[PDB]
């Protein structure tokens, strides 16, 4: 330490802060600086990377996890971010080994996230039923994720399950939140148990946006 | 069924029978008979591998933990016995991927053991931190495990932590099973402690009887 952390920690603010912004370009400055006090510093690494990642520079960027990886190898938070890059690479089985190796971590406050990223990808490597297991386990550590509820939803619903399905889609409902999916499942569900009301309800099709999406084209066959 | 799982399964154990008595190549009859009623046993290819691997046929082991896993890659006991394997050739990356997935099944009554395993492959990856959590999960799962213990007292020895590392040591001393390693660490303890007694009394590592160990030598240039 000897007050380096505090000055190091605080350049990583100033660089995330410029990062938060969209200055990808003025945030490297303190973060460079960050990384002169401490070589090996994970978080000053992870935002270096972020940037990269912003710039559209996948190469310098997946280079700057691994480097941060290399310090701080209990690093959750660093460990998810890498599999989120990961997963945009389309580097599926590399993004699933990151983030569980995430998970491990029993105190990090995101990691009922982790798990749902850990379904997300299990869901484009094609395997739903190890997906759905992993969206349970986020559930099972905090109920009141509706993006969690929407995939499992979406899950029960392809296995014909529509009561457990319903189930989780309410619970999804109470966030507020609705996309041209979300809402061809609530129709699609409430009509499965004769809900005309709500069904034609989510005229949130048609206007309230997504008026030429497919959803909206399914709507009109399936109505 | 046809009856034909049935004589499956109790082939099986008496593979494993065979196989805990030590008669290891005994083992391979009946769980080859298991393998003809079905060739797709992932118990009966398991248990199979473990004969290989205790004959020191790393790579017959490995063909059939591969074929174990082929049915269900989510076999938890499988998955954490292939794991020690791969620790066991060197295989430390490999390790590492197997033994996280089967962490994932909550579950497992031996998931204990797993984290165990992580702990260990930590440690050769050169990661005592990440290690240090993998040890401390086991324990929390199973208190009665001495030699986790013991990786924990050392490990905290070397991190100059001698207050919980003595508390973990003795923890492993009340296991009843000392050798030259933990005895060199036991005394190296004592010394740090007014405790001049224990030091001298582990006068085991010269008599009963290390006399030609690594750890007797430093323990007399040490004195």
């Amino acid at each position: 330490d000897k007050g380096r952390d505090e000055a190091r920690d605080a350049y990583i603010q100033l660089g995330l802060g410029y990062l938060q912004r969209g200055n990808t370009e003025q945030a490297k400055v303190p973060l460079r600086k960050a990384l002169e006090i401490d070589p090996s510093s994970a978080d000053a690494h992870a935002a270096l990377a972020v940037v990269f990642q912003t710039e559209m520079e996948p190469k310098l960027a997946d280079e700057e996890y691994r480097k941060a990886l290399a310090s701080d190898s209990r690093n959750a938070r660093v460990l998810n971010n890498y599999g989120g890059f990961l997963y945009e690479q389309k580097r599926y089985e590399e993004a699933y080994q990151r983030l569980l190796e995430a998970s491990q971590d029993t105190l990090y406050p995101e990691r009922s996230r982790v798990f749902e990223n850990l379904g997300l990808v299990s869901l484009q490597m094609k395997k739903p039923a190890q997906a759905k297991e992993y969206f349970e386990k986020s559930l099972r550590l905090n109920r009141n994720q509706p993006s969690v509820a929407l995939e499992m939803a979406d899950l029960l619903y392809k296995e014909r399950e529509y009561v457990p399905a319903r189930q989780y889609y309410d619970l999804f409902a109470q966030g507020g939140g609705q996309n041209a999916r979300s809402l061809l499942l609530g129709i699609r569900l409430a009509k499965v148990f004769e809900d005309r009301d709500t069904a034609a309800s989510y005229g949130l099709q048609l206007k309230r946006l997504y008026p030429g999406s497919l959803e909206y084209q399914e709507f009109q066959a399936e109505k």
